[PDB]
């Protein structure tokens, strides 16, 4: 029986809020935030992945187009067949798309796998959350409630299961009897609760939470 609720930067495995500001990369910040957890849990040091790496690199081969979205799946797919990504540090975040400049050199991690989760199992999402770590998902953010929204339990009476937003799930809990999904967004510390949403659960696949999720691993 899965534990009621799961914070995972408890465990020191989550990286600071990014800022993705006009550029659309909200993909490429939920895949690598994925990738950090995994990184943390493996060799023990939390480091920020270079999203603009996926930005300028994962790019037509893997159906991304950069600054104007994309996919965590085919994100993943890129750092498995590019052998690594580049450390944030090493290949920092400028907010538009650039050529391509990876650098095996800088290599701060690698994908081994990554796997996807069914549409709308808000259940095996639970248990993926508590039992694999951060799980990368879409969200339907086109609504100024989301951009508005400050703290609590959100719930949007006119959201849709059709995702346009990648964010991170780090965990889930309850608060007041409300159930939620602990989110970590892209949109730096004043979004929210410290760059976080928390957003319902258990209600009917609330905002396409479940619709898409996957998360990576990084094997021994
Ligand atoms: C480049 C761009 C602009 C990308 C983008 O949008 N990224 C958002 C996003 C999409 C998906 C996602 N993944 N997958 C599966 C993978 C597909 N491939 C990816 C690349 O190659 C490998 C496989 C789907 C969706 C969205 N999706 C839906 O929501 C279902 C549809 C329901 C109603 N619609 C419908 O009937 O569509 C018609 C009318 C026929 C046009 C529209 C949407 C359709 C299927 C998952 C996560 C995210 C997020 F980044 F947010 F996290």
């Amino acid at each position: 029986i899965l534990p009621d609720s799961v914070d995972w930067r408890e465990k020191g495995c989550v990286t600071e809020v990014k800022y993705q500001g006009s550029c659309g990369a909200s993909w490429a910040f939920s895949a690598v935030g994925a990738l950090e957890a995994q990184l943390k849990l493996k060799t023990g040091k939390l480091v920020s992945l270079s999203a603009q790496n996926l930005v300028d690199c994962s790019t037509e081969k893997y159906g991304n187009k950069g600054c104007n979205g994309g996919f965590m799946t085919t994100a993943f797919q890129y750092i498995i067949d590019n052998k690594g990504i580049d450390s944030d540090a090493s290949y920092p975040y400028k907010a538009m798309d650039q050529k391509c400049q990876y650098d095996s050199k800088y290599r701060a991690a690698t994908c081994s796998k990554y796997t996807e989760l069914p549409y709308g199992r808000e259940d095996v999402l639970k248990e993926a959350v508590a039992n694999k770590g951060p799980v990368s998902v879409g969200v339907d953010a086109r609504h100024p409630s989301f951009f508005l929204y400050r703290s609590g339990v959100y719930y949007e009476p006119s959201c849709t299961q059709n995702v346009n937003h990648g964010v991170l799930v780090v965990g889930y809990g309850d608060l007041n009897g409300k159930e939620y999904w602990l989110v970590k967004n892209s949109w730096g510390h004043n979004f929210g609760e410290e760059g976080y949403i928390r957003m319902a659960r258990n209600k009917g696949n609330h905002c396409g939470i479940a619709s898409f999720p996957s998360y990576p691993e990084i094997l021994q």
